[PDB]
């Protein structure tokens, strides 16, 4: 029994090709899922660029899922074969300090390890997960395959800024997956949403339509600011405007996507105005099922720029990068 | 000089008269406003019938209220003759633990004081308020009068109630002056908002356009518990269906207009499913400069229902206990 | 296959009930269309009243609704499964003096027949209208179901009014559904928009969002005359009070829902004065093109109430009676 | 007795020079004015600079002016000394057709006589003008002195250019003192409004603050097209490059200030298209009156850049030319 997948035998995007792999199977606490659509992100870019060491190798990427339950492993309860499911990309053990306290994605038995990255991934016709990581949902599996990254990893952001009504929250990288979320769930926490984008002409409507109340480019943030709360899930790109437009107290709640970062961080000016630089990575267990809800409630939308085949796999990474890229990119497997 | 004025002698509704008075003088620290716009809330009816002694008496009640700054004390800066406010109604000094925290409706110098209560109020043409207790803003002075009551002791509640995205709210008393920001509030913080009435056949849309997700009876709101918050400003008018509904976890946000308000406790349950009631009166008054910003940004609406002249301030005050519908009754001296 | 529907066998709102029903098929030049929002109009409730004598029976009211293209009939281009569309409400035949100098509305062939009090209307799932009729849009279907009647008819009266910057514009029933849109076009025109209302606080506020520059009661209207225009859209339900505030060269727009509409009118005043009646229905077909336009680019605003689910037709009927009510309702199929 | 004046005796603004001139006195029907703002516009440019005859001479130009009433001449009502007033700039006789059919700037019995032209005008302490010609207003003299001219001119080519709600209109020189009151009144008719300048980068946020909804260089204009309508108070200057942008049905409204103004014009594109061009001067008496109450309720604004003194008319007049001013230049004598 063999499948289509997308695999590479050494990093490098000129080196991801279609194959043909063994379909897996599922063990004790597994489910074997078919996966319909898997999200194209910069982390599944920068793992096939060998920004991190993946396992297996050779070796399937893509961290962002959804699919239909094909067959449930033994033991497992509470979800059956037919089942559309979107999968949780976080491996956890359910019984350290930080799982108990409900920060799954820190486990310290697993290391946090990433679906996709030290598992093989959903850029395949098919996928073992553990049971307890695949939800259950009535969404459109098009618009669930945006929420394992991007609507989690933006919500997570968002918690952990404190964001009140009035605050001014700007989104820097707000075109990007994380980030058109991360408007979304700032709007939806009562900010007053800055929406940061160089495009900002081409993009505004998209924008708003997400809760953004202003679309600004780079330089007119500048001359916004004071903000309350920055959300920059680009790594060390913006850093310099990020942090120099915050006021007193204010947040920079900062995210990657696992490439290079190390920025120049001015001590004095943090403690002199009592900001706070605020880590995220993935997103809580529980915060996972309260994403799928929104979307299913019409609370949260996935905004879609196009589906790929995963024989063109390639050629959705590279339009990552395409100017006129605004929304998320597929894989249907 | 003399002005028109609202008040009476001892306690009853049959017993506010339209009178003339001595036009009070602003001191240090204070300023004379030419009241626009005066609330009918229920704490003043209360006041008027007596549940609550006021001082001075003769008494001039109102307790909600916005207007014209005609003259400014010895002293006074910051705040101009000509100048549109609306008044925050708690008297506090700015240096006791309560005020340097935050909570200056808590203040232990002025015991909380309520202007209107503890000092003569905005039913009349003039009243003397402290300087620090007057903002400016640019709203409609109508609307603006729906704030130091209804909206900042709902958004107190709101605030202490600790709402997350996706949590179950339901808003008791919902068409009231508090109510009705209350499920602006609850909504604006992300929650999945229940507004209950026993008149849903009538309610239901109004109540929809201040941003509830579905109206209930009590009967419906038993059925589609568990909730995760109730706000009840309605004192103990609906205890024991505030109190049932609640699941694990729950918080009651629980505030009232002064009347008595013994209510059967049940300690056992409450602590079988880890709930909190938690009190709420007043607002802070960084927590009243939010809320008139949000309103003169559109963020929250005043429902307002009718204005009558100082003379019909009787007739006013029977509206609020019948009202011909929904939304807040001024005065207009 | 059979769809869900309202459907009245004989009049009386309490006739209008749930059914199952045939899914319609379109014919040549038609369109199947998946109707996501209708507005409840007072002409739907004459229809379903029996003021206004509709075909076929049993009935599914409905003239205005918004929806996404099911199927296209035999014959039809230029319109595609999966369009957004937004449907203009007056069957036209494009060949007859009114329609080739632009008075769709007025064709002489179609006697003026309205979809959904001549034909099936969009209370259920799927209607079948002309697929000329139908105007791909990409605003918002909840917004756009405000425009068939409520917009293009406002719009077709104050480009019957032939207002210039200056003039001044009372319109009436200025919270309908079809008065809150002439306030807006009106002032796009140039108007000075006075907006009538005897609910003048609960209103104000609604309607200087839409465009008046005043709101007044219909006292100080005749306090407030002479005006250049008055927009009336209540059928008789003003005239009486209204008329008499036109000045020299005034102009009285008259539309309504079909009810009875026989008034008194003072001849020797109307010529003294030159005041010109003027008769207003629907809209040009080439108008509802600009309606949509203008909607599409923000400069006209819907103004909602509540959305029901299909289910709940007969109280959003009811709703269009009610003091509560502020802004347009619709139902969700 | 006498009073300071701008005079010239023989054209060049080299030659204009402040001289002590006997101060006027008002006949039959004619008001003396003390002069507290004068515009500076292109029309007195020429008509020092000898472009346009001038009598008597020595001249006094100015023919855009508003100021104080200091003496009313016999049989003068309805205007009274202290009254602020603004000026309109044409004779008119009252009695012909020209002036019977409201185009009072096309009296045939004065031949359209402008004042400042065929009369001393405003460059001075005082001047006299007719009665009539004066209107009362209430707003600031400074704003005022923006109309007679500007203001007006550019009302009289809006009117005449029939738009729509919805109709694209291009500006032609938007930055002159006719287009950015141009601008103003084509989005007050509801145009959709792009300004033209080749000072783009500079002028765009003034501009827009006049209504313009883009800003555009010409060679952008025509990548922009069609137009429906295109305002061109500049002469033949931008013919060439504008005429060219409109589309089926488009109007060509042109004014200037009298200088030589031969183009080319393609009749067949022009019956092709059946394009109108549209010849606009001044404005109608009637309409300078809806001008002035539209300043007065701040529908319209005026955009200055900088005032002289009478002593600085020489400069004040060069400045007109300078690619540094964006606004009116105005002289206080
Ligand atoms: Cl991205
Ligand atoms: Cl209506
Ligand atoms: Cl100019
Ligand atoms: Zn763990
Ligand atoms: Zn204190
Ligand atoms: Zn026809
Ligand atoms: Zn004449």
């Amino acid at each position: 029994h063999e499948m289509r997948a997308a695999a590479f035998s050494t990093p490098g995007l000129e080196n991801l090709k279609l194959v043909e792999a063994e379909t897996p199977r599922p063990g004790p606490g597994e489910v074997l899922i078919r996966v319909k659509y898997a999200g194209v992100n910069p982390l599944d870019y920068n793992v096939v660029a060998g920004a991190v060491k993946a396992s297996p190798m050779p070796h399937i990427p893509g961290s962002e899922f959804a699919g239909v339950v094909e067959e449930a492993g033994p033991g497992v309860t509470g979800v059956s074969r037919g089942d559309p499911v979107v999968v949780y990309n976080r491996l956890y053990c359910g019984h350290c300090r930080q799982c108990l306290t409900g920060w799954t994605q820190m486990c310290e038995v697993t290391g946090g390890g990433i679906i996709g990255i030290v598992t093989q991934g959903g850029y395949a016709e098919y996928a073992v997960v553990p049971a307890k990581n695949a939800v259950a949902t009535r969404a459109d599996l098009k618009e669930a395959a945006t929420l394992p990254i991007g609507a989690l990893t933006a919500w997570n952001m968002a918690y952990r800024a404190s964001i009140s009504p009035g605050e001014k929250v700007a989104v820097v990288g707000a075109t990007g997956n994380v980030g058109i979320y991360a408007v979304q769930f700032a709007k939806l926490l009562g900010g007053e949403v800055y929406a940061i984008s160089r495009r900002k002409a081409k993009v505004e409507s998209i924008l708003k339509s997400a809760g953004a109340d202003a679309v600004l480019t780079p330089d007119e943030a500048k001359s916004a600011a004071p903000f309350d709360v920055v959300l920059d899930p680009t790594g060390s790109a913006s850093w310099d405007l990020s942090f120099g437009v915050l006021g007193r107290g204010g947040r920079y709640v900062t995210a990657g996507a696992l490439t290079g970062a190390e920025v120049r961080l001015d001590l004095r000016r943090l403690y002199g105005m009592q900001i706070l630089v605020i880590g995220a990575t993935g997103g809580r267990r529980a915060d996972f099922n309260t994403v799928v809800r929104l979307l299913e409630a019409g609370r949260i939308k996935a905004f879609l720029h196009n589906v790929y085949p995963l024989a063109d796999v390639r050629k959705a990474l590279e339009e990552l990068r395409s100017p006129e890229r605004v929304g998320k990119v597929l894989i249907a497997p």
